[PDB]
């Protein structure tokens, strides 16, 4: 159970911890206020 974000797995603006190690939480679309985690970009 304790663990973070990891690719896969749902995610808002306001959440609470953060994604995992290189993963972020974006937005859905213009407007929204929940998201998902995504893998960062190189």
């Amino acid at each position: 159970y304790i663990t973070c974000l990891f690719r896969g797995a749902r995610c808002r603006v306001y959440s609470g911890r953060s994604c995992c190690f290189g993963y972020y939480c974006r937005r859905d679309f213009p407007g929204s206020i929940f998201g998902t985690c995504s893998r960062r970009n190189f």
